[PDB]
């Protein structure tokens, strides 16, 4: 149908905007601490601690398959990155501190993303 096409064009455009959001959030991680999945070879107990691992490469795969239907779903995944780290790692670690800074800096990007998603529809 023509309606299915219109819906698909909207999804494509959301995917465009979320790709720009993702790039901006990932720039707030210049140490690349959140770039890839935590290695189960190097942290063999990780899944005993963290039930839903997440990272920027995994988000990118979902994004490029157009697997985010709305901004809420994308934000859920970004929040998993932060929250998983702040639980597994102690306050006095470079990892925890990186997550706090990513959360704080990302907030600004996400605030305007929500306005743009609503505004453009």
């Amino acid at each position: 149908s023509m309606e299915q096409v219109a819906m698909e064009l909207r999804l494509t455009e959301l995917t465009r905007l979320l790709r720009s959001v993702l790039d901006q959030l990932q720039d707030k991680d210049p140490a690349r601490i959140f770039a890839q999945p935590v290695s189960l070879k190097e942290v063999p107990d990780y899944l005993d601690h963290i039930k839903h691992p997440m990272d920027f490469a995994t988000m990118r795969k979902r994004l490029e398959a157009q697997g985010y239907k709305n901004l809420h779903e994308f934000e859920e995944d970004f929040d998993l990155i932060i929250d998983n780290c702040m639980k597994y790692n102690a306050r006095d670690t470079v990892f925890y501190r990186a997550a706090v800074r990513l959360r704080d800096q990302g907030g600004v990007v996400l605030r305007q993303a929500r306005r743009e998603v609503d505004s453009i529809g």
